[PDB]
């Protein structure tokens, strides 16, 4: 399974696949966002919920949005984002945001997008005391299931996606989660 690509969680519940990491040790493991892993441990990659993607290793949300979802499969640890034409493009490694940075977004509804880095420390509220902080601001749009996807620029990772408003009918304005916060906290590397 690539980057972009969709993950449903045990009993409902879908979202994307952001990147495949994998610890100093050689176990690997998909990002995601956090407010996804937060919905259950079990993960598929299928609608029926008959092929095992793994198991919730680790949420990070409200604050950030990042998490973590040991492969039972590491085979299925693939170093790429799918560019939903058939396509895929390898990641080579992380990198930082900036304010004109031109990046494409990978997602499970809305496919690829591409758009511009046009804010940084954006923060978003999702209410019931769920606020987000830290988060690239774009004008990709997204739709409900893209949450948890790849927002890459070329072969660089630079974060997941969050959340935000609009759609890709009128256009919207996304957030995500900077990749590297992530990567940090779990002692992963990009595959």
């Amino acid at each position: 399974i690539a980057g972009g690509e969709a993950i449903y969680a045990a009993g409902g519940g879908r979202c994307s696949l952001g990147f495949n990491v994998r610890s100093s040790s050689g176990a690997t493991y998909a990002l995601t966002a956090g407010h996804c892993t937060e919905i259950a441990s079990t993960w598929y990659t299928n609608s029926g919920q008959t092929s095992l993607l793994g198991t919730r290793a680790g949420t990070s949300f409200p604050g950030n949005d990042y998490g973590l979802i040991r492969h039972s499969n590491a085979s299925a640890a693939d170093g790429r984002v799918y560019l939903y034409n058939g396509s895929y493009r390898d990641i080579t490694g992380a990198g930082n945001a900036y304010v004109g940075q031109t990046v494409q977004r990978s997602g499970s509804t809305t496919g690829l997008h591409s758009g511009r880095v046009t804010g940084l420390n954006a923060t978003v509220n999702y209410g019931g005391g769920d606020i987000v902080s830290g988060l690239i601001q774009t004008n990709v749009c997204a739709e409900p299931g893209d949450s948890g996807g790849a927002l890459f620029a070329g072969s660089t990772a630079l974060g997941l996606t969050s959340g935000g408003s609009g759609n890709c009918r009128t256009g919207g304005t996304t957030f995500f989660q900077p990749v590297t916060e992530a990567l940090s906290a779990y002692g992963v590397s990009i595959l």
